[PDB]
């Protein structure tokens, strides 16, 4: 996924229907085989911090892991989100990565209505709204993935 | 899925294993191509409302509508259901389809224990029981999905 | 139209229908005709627009209120234009039953003068 | 033409030929021409029409009597026109020797007036 | 069928036995995508028309329909041979042909022993004999049509 | 044939040259495994009998025989319409039926000028003309089947 | 322009170029622009043209001669008109920096008049 | 040619022996779907001219012209280097170029033994030693080209 | 090659990358198997002999023989163009044809800028240009040959 023409349907104009449609977990597939690169290529990991009177949005960059290696639970009134990925060989040889992050957080931020998204180049922001409405209220409804 | 005999395993006598299995994301696809159609063929989108001392039920007709692109939030004690989608292609053209909805929410009801499901024919429903049993308390398991 | 609003005790709206539906479209080189089911939107709240030479049609009407929950209705339906379309004078109907017909004749009656019979016809 | 009146004796005309014979056609940017073995038909019973943009060629002659048993010739040919084409000046010429030529020549020989020499030269 | 080497069996030496055995309906496929042609190579249509107190033998070319667009039919003493073809698309535009053709008959003739026959370059000949012999006795029998 | 696409040459998208093009004998291939049907959806079998001065049609329904099944007699001044089929396995079981059929025929009815045709939703049409033309001559023509 | 004349002891030539340099063609309902890098010639001696609806770029100078061996700049560049494009009004731009930008907006911004909004719309 | 790793023999691991071995005019395949690009990336196209009492050597950028679309001759005591090439359809569009170069000789050069030889990145070198060596003499053989 | 649609590249449309482009030498492929037949079919094999005081053309057919069957040599001033081929077997037979010509030479004419070429219907004709420009200065480049 996101390394040639024929991944990232229906974007893949060699059929259209059931060829080459598959999750968004081969994202890293283009850096699986790369090294000598950065954090997904962007400035740092966490891109900001964003604490006012009307939102609250933290982005973070896991470029470098896949969302399978992505866990996030919160310890003690912090924000923690730590990724670790087994070795993996590539062209060059095996390297191991493991990162542990710890953020404080505000006084009066509910966590029921928190929403975390992953963007396509490996961003995870994790987007809050300050005490102005909402309630913690929440309807979930059946979603089927996308496999083929 | 949901359109002739090979999908919608293991009911598929061609080989019941391993041939034709495969999740229910599919079930537009006989609407796809189908335009001169209704909402999935039910009178109406949302069924009914049930509210009364022992039972809080609201089924809403979602077949037009992939499981993928439907997405229920609340904000500020609103039961909010909104799906949309992408233009679609059929035999007939393109035709690009967006519907918002919002339900004021009886006092005293839990969001904690609140299941919502979707029907093979496109209905999600709501359920919830009122203040008579049950605990806060939620233990969940870690579920594989089915791919093939 | 206007039975978008009653939405108390009737969920199901008093008639079942999505947005974006329509009847046929039939595309020759002698007209081009493109019907549309409307019938869930009010006469004021339908807006067809052509850009770009593509037909826009979209139904949006004010998110109509009763006892329970509000529900609101938009779409956009896009049409391409086929060679030989033209916006400036593209027909469009609009029948009692809720059905958006848009027309378009080509504007090809012209008579032929070009009548070759014994010699050397030419033009002009 | 008024040769297939004689069929008497002559069951094979004075000059074999079959309803719809053309020579060739040229279809190009710069012209559009249809060459049409009519030969066998009257100038006055040659017509030509241009129906929902597209070149129809047909010829039909009463039947001609003779000592043993009448003849007729009746033919219908379409040609599809292209794009671009305007049937209200296309050009037609019909040869001593029987072939009916349609022609058309776009009426592109206009001057490009766009000239870029030094600096924006922009439109008009 | 009269296009090539495969066709016009038994005359196949690629296999003789099953390969390319047709019926003789493709006889104008190669005058099907000719257009700058003749009545099928002939001078005119009618080749003859004999009329004497031994024989009556007329002679049509009929090289350009097919013998399914060719049919006969007698209407007030008159022996009428039509043959309509549907428009042809060849390599050179589209073409459609018809042809209505009345002959008189000459007094005596018995229809019942009047033989009509085809031949392969497309000429098809109504032969008559004069009233010296046969009878109005005919007795058919079952022809096996020679597909492959 | 009769049945989708690929059939009923030469109305077919997929090749147009060789691959389906097949005799019409299996016009009734929908209604073999269709039993719980009609008379091949008309009302009635013999749809009208006109006898007047100017014409003689008689149209009948024979869309539940194949053509090979039917065969038409005159017996004792009677126009004798009689189609017999073998019975038939479908999806529901097994069906044999036998239709026996005669018909008066009126004075001056010349049969040497009769002519009945089949339509394509399996209509047999028997139409006579009155004494007005024709004459009995009649020079047939060879025609070659449609095979493919 | 004029730095092809000083090709002695500089074979290289000032700045590395090849004949037939462009940057972007877009191509769409709204637009049609064609960027040529043109950097190489003399505004006097470039030359566009539109033969038969197809648009022509050629670029061709005088040998430029030097101490040791004149030089010379010749090429034809061809780009196919799509349809719609107007030879008669093609907007055109040379940007200093050798650029030359060959524009068409198609003349598209009209107001579509149909607008169906009660009934019978029509047309005027 | 100079495209891959499977071009470029013997340099090809996927087999070596047989199966992408061919000649070297597939050098400007790159460059033939390649439009915003340089006189194949050197500055400009005579290298240089080298004219002393020991050497007499021009480097000429050849790489936008395959071999078989260069050719030079000589015409009144001057070095000319044509080279014209078809017009070629690119990714972006069409573009035909053609130059045409003239140099002066200096006196004494004999042709009779100047090389002129052709780089892999598409730079054509011509090559001469002043008189102080070699005589005409030239004895060629047989070189057989390699084809596969 | 010279004989079909699939030869004689880049005209070829079925693909016009890399399935029929071969060389030249396949140019007499079609009188390869045809024997009654004329020397290539022009009249004669030496077109014309020009010699005036502005150049020297002199046009030889050559179509009977492959360019590898075809050698010029130079015997005591005198223009030799000798070709020999072995006996080649048709669908006719076997023949085999062998030519020798000599031409006298003027004076003053150079050897060294003469070029001779071979056209596509198989006619090789040498030209040369009288003395008033060029040198016999010569400075060739490396040809790749076009294989495919």
């Amino acid at each position: 996924m996101d390394r040639r023409f024929p991944p990232f349907s229906p974007f893949f104009n060699h059929g259209r229907f059931f060829d080459d449609v598959d999750f968004d977990r081969h994202m890293i597939r283009p850096y699986w085989a790369d090294q000598t690169m950065l954090t997904g290529h962007r400035v740092g990991d966490a891109i900001d911090v964003v604490n006012n009177d009307q939102e609250y949005n933290v982005s973070v960059d896991v470029s470098q892991f896949e969302p399978e290696e992505l866990k996030v639970n919160i310890v003690d009134n912090q924000l923690i989100i730590e990724g670790k990925h087994n070795e993996k060989t590539d062209k060059y040889g095996q390297v191991e990565r493991h990162f542990v992050r710890k953020y404080n957080l505000p006084t009066g931020v509910r966590p029921e209505q928190i929403k975390s998204e992953l963007s396509n180049n490996g961003v995870l922001t994790v987007k809050y709204e300050k005490n102005q409405e909402q309630q913690p209220k929440s309807i979930p409804i059946t979603i089927v993935p996308k496999r083929n």
